[PDB]
């Protein structure tokens, strides 16, 4: 019997053997509906990895044991193929194809009504169930983009499904989701998990986590932290370590002291057999509390594993209609059960850092940032205390644009508050020069914001000028010209929600994909090429122009302000204007600002010094620094050419310098002024 | 009695036979912890030969000794399976079944809780030890290209296991590493 | 040596003891043994550097570069100068292999000084943009920079950008997830870095 590959769903929900299902009510009955037509009665679930398409199944499955089904489907057999252990199990030959031939048919065979529930279904299509007679009920599970590309390839055997969109979980319903899981957690790992570890997994993992997808990233980073606490758990303390091994260490020079015979020793060998004594005097209190308590954390445990395993005995009697034994657990076992835990629960906080057993904010903080590489104190740090001094923390970045810097700190703070529409992502126009700024502080708001330079990303418009390129930007209905590709937007909604977008010279989009920021912009949700709309409630949109530079002389100015902004309304709709949250002016950057900007890159420079082995220290001379700051700026690149100008006439030379020992450790890389051009001087000849 | 093919790590660690562990902590700490689930608790460790799996386990083994680990395991035999005496001192005959079988099952009785570290792993795979009852603790180690070509094409025993990456060091991880074996190495050949 | 072996053996025996809680025997090797013996490598050690080529019994950095040079083939001479040494004269080197490319070995030339110096990102490698037309020394240039820089042409990895036009192959370059497309075979990229990480990756037409 091909078994092998299979797994009874409806089984290991009779044997409560399938943690809870917590809301998804509507895709359930999506999926309840499909399976009752007579039509195309095959449910394809369509979600991004660690949605919970699985999890849907597995409720269907608890609603199938529990009469919750309509008649149809009351008894059915739902039964999982593990195509990963089929596909992989198996090479090139005709065991693929020999393999799924018996599954399918031992299907065919009995007499259960059976549903076929595949997961990862593209990797079926690169075989043939078309069974379709009404033979086999089939659920399938793929995510959209392998959906696009493998599952809408084959027409005829597609038009048997019907998609049911799965989309990711809020970070308010992965709470409710990690709220439902947490006893089940709780007892499996044998340990406490703290409601405020769970707002942190779920709001950390949505931020910080963005490789994975929501609850799953969340549910592994508990789970993560449960284990971590299980062997803290099972450890003794790190103050009866420290006493432990004192108390080891007298004995041993007790049994020393004892062999000398002097008047020093003698002295301290009675000292040492009081000090042994204070170490056992404050180590046999304290380990006999761990262990007392130890000892019932672990029957407590037990306790719960044992009245868990009586309501699946329990929810089985009364559903086989054993009223017998249905009565036996529900009324005398189950609450006998339930007493002997609320005994040894209420004595345990009354018996009353130790006993490491609870999953608190700092277990998860500690998980990430081993993940994720950031410092721990870095996720400790509220929300609400960066964003009150954001205006601070940006301006170590971008110089100049203190009009730039508000504007972007009260937008942010007035979403973490509340008092933003929460339907619209933040949007942004920055308006300015080039290399004044616009694009960097986007990188300073993505680090700020995520601590990651990755969570921006970049959409040129000049690859988006005409009409043809939309498909580019959201895809395309079937057979068309890049529908499988997807759309670069739209996909990246997908994969990367906390995401900030920054289309880098909006003028230059065509209308019709200006329209789509505008949707973006307005409902905070668009549509893609085959009518599917994506959500993007929690983005930030950023679009940089240049279209002002021509009225921003070096000197901001009010009167200034309308001769750009006229600018804009001819090139953008009002409509459009209207709908940005702040349209944001760029001036020139003066001479001092672009010397504070030199110094900032030499204090980089400064910093990869000291972060490699070399204690060279640089300085800048005011007049080298003054023509550095000459050279650097240009009406047209603005504060771009300094980057590169400092490597060439600085960097180049302090290199072979540095190298060939003219500027050793310990001393000053002074860089000077001489004969009208900047150049750095060695300490000592060659 | 088939110790024949095996070697007691955590003996050696008592006779001073196992040269210093240097760094690695965090790959120690994760074998630990994946160790002390009840889910899949079996430890494969995944880097290019030569980049210290075996001095990770070796590592496990000193902290075994010395009370440095949780409850669950300070009393634990941990054995280094021979696999390469075992499939090359082998033929095509029925004598690899037979040996395993052996080892598989003097681990089976005896009542030392035992942690079996099988080094180059995919040479199994070329066979079965399911006794994943909770009757054998095992730690795994082979290649990445063979954890994919050899291992990940039998999900079902692969499930059981939980991937460790182990990097290579940096030169400079690698000079601290040196500079601690350096005594070890003076007075092994009196230089 | 034999001084220090018994005191590492009388290291063990007290770890030993003190592991099993024999305080007698750990009291006898932590407070006595132990630091009679230590006491004799310390006196046999002081007067052995007083007494004061001859008896080479010492590991140096020649005795490395000349096993080195053994196994790898390489003259000795070419491994015992310094890194800051080629570095310096780095376009000296190169120009001998690559004509009418001043600008081009500059480049290359001063970028690599940057990053032995300590000035450039330590967490971006050099990278390089080749430009011109063909057979003026792009090619030639990146593996003078293999030979010069690890002194094998092997150093250098070559992936031809002509067979990766598609989106279907990157899973060529990089891999794929199980039971795809080029699974075990891995990506060409991915599996050159993790077996020759330092190395030199050409690509070609990009
Ligand atoms: N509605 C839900 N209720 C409880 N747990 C969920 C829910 N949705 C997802 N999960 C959890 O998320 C994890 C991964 O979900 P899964 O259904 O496997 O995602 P997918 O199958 O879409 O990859 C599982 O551990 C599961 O317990
Ligand atoms: N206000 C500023 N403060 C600091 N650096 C700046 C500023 N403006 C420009 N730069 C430098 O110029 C480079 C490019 O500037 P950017 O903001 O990308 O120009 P644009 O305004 O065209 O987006 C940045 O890497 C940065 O180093
Ligand atoms: N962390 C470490 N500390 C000390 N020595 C190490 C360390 N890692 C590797 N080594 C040394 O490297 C050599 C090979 O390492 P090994 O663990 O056998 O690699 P692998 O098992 O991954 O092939 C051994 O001689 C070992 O002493
Ligand atoms: N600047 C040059 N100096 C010396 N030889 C050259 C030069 N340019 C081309 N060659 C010769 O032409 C051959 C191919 O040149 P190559 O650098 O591979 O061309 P491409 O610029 O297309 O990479 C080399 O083997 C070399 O012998």
């Amino acid at each position: 019997n091909l078994s092998k590959f299979c797994i009874d769903m409806t089984a290991m929900a009779r044997e409560g053997k399938i943690d809870p299902v917590i809301g998804r009510e509507e895709e359930i009955r999506r999926v309840i509906r499909i399976l009752s037509r007579r039509t195309k009665n095959n449910p394809v679930l369509i979600g991004e990895p660690g949605v919970g398409k699985t999890t849907i199944v597995e409720g269907l499955a608890q609603r199938i044991v529990n009469a919750d089904v309509p008649d149809n489907l009351a008894a059915c057999k739902l039964l999982s193929l593990d195509v990963g252990a089929l596909v992989a199990g198996s090479k090139y030959r005709g065991e693929f194809e020999e393999r799924m031939k018996g599954v399918l048919k031992e299907i065919q065979e009995s007499k259960e009504t059976i549903i076929l529930f595949v997961d990862e279904i593209h990797l079926l299509m690169g075989l043939k169930p078309m069974l379709a007679r009404g033979q086999l009920h089939c659920i399938g599970a793929t995510t959209l983009a392998e959906y696009r590309k493998y599952i809408e390839k084959d027409a005829a055997f597609e038009r048997r499904f019907q998609q049911v969109l799965v989309k990711e979980p809020s970070i308010t319903e992965t709470i409710s989701i990690l709220r439902g899981l947490k006893e089940k957690y709780e007892v499996h790992h044998g340990v406490n998990i703290a409601d405020a570890a769970i707002v942190a997994a779920a709001n950390l993992a949505a931020r910080y986590l963005t490789s994975r997808r929501l609850p799953d990233s969340a549910v592994d980073l508990i789970d993560e932290a449960a284990a971590a606490v299980r062997v803290a758990r099972e450890s003794q303390p790190e103050i009866i370590d420290s006493l432990e091994r004192r108390l080891r260490q007298l004995k041993i020079e007790i049994h020393a002291l004892s062999r000398e015979k002097d008047e020093a020793s003698k002295a301290r060998l009675a000292q040492a057999k009081q000090d042994a004594q204070n170490v056992e005097e404050e180590l046999r209190p304290l380990r006999e509390k761990y262990e007392r308590e130890r000892q019932r954390g672990k029957a407590i445990q037990e306790a719960k594993m044992k009245l868990e395993a009586l309501r699946v005995k329990a929810e089985d009697a009364s559903r086989m209609g054993d009223h017998s034994r249905a009565a036996d657990l529900q009324y005398y076992a189950i609450p006998e059960q339930e007493a002997i835990i609320k005994r040894l629960e209420a004595e345990k906080a009354a018996a009353d850092s130790m006993i490491t057993d609870v999953v608190g904010p700092d277990q998860i903080n500690e998980i990430v940032a081993r993940w994720t590489g950031i410092p721990v104190t870095r996720l400790k740090t509220s929300e609400k205390e960066k964003l009150l001094h954001m205006e601070q923390a940006l301006s170590k970045i971008v110089v100049g644009q203190k009009e730039a810097v508000q504007s972007v700190s009260n937008a942010i703070r007035l979403q973490r508050s509340g008092l933003s529409n929460p339907n619209q992502p933040p949007s942004f126009l920055f308006c300015g020069p080039s290399g004044t700024g616009k694009t960097l502080l986007t990188k300073a708001l993505a680090e700020f914001l995520f601590d990651d330079p990755k969570s921006m990303i970049r959409f040129d418009m000049s690859e988006y000028q005409e009409r043809h390129s939309l498909s580019r930007m959201i895809g395309a209905p079937p057979g068309y010209v890049g529908h499988d590709a997807g759309g670069q937007l739209t996909e990246a909604l997908r994969r990367r929600p906390f995401s900030i977008l920054l289309f880098d010279e909006v003028e230059k989009a065509a209308k019709e994909v200006l329209t789509v920021l505008l949707q973006l912009m307005d409902d905070g949700r668009i549509t893609d090429g085959q009518g599917r709309v994506v959500d993007a409630k929690n983005c930030i949109v950023v679009m940089t122009s240049n279209l002002g530079a021509e009225y921003l002389s070096r000197a901001i100015d009010p009167t200034t302000r309308e001769l750009v902004m006229n600018t804009l309304r001819n090139y953008f709709l009002p409509e459009f204007l209207n709908r940005i949250s702040s349209i944001v002016i760029f001036n020139r950057l003066t001479r001092r600002e672009i010397r504070k900007i030199v110094d900032l890159r030499i204090a980089e420079i400064q910093k990869r010094l000291t972060d490699n082995d070399r204690n060279v220290t640089i300085k800048v001379s005011d007049e080298a620094k003054d023509k550095l700051g000459a050279q650097g700026y240009s009406p047209v690149y603005g504060a771009r050419p300094l980057q590169r100008l400092l490597e060439k006439e600085v960097l180049n030379r302090l290199a072979i310098l540095i190298l060939r020992g003219q500027i050793r450790e310990g001393e000053v890389a002074c860089v000077e002024l001489v004969d009208g051009k900047v150049q750095v001087l060695p300490n000592h000849p060659d």
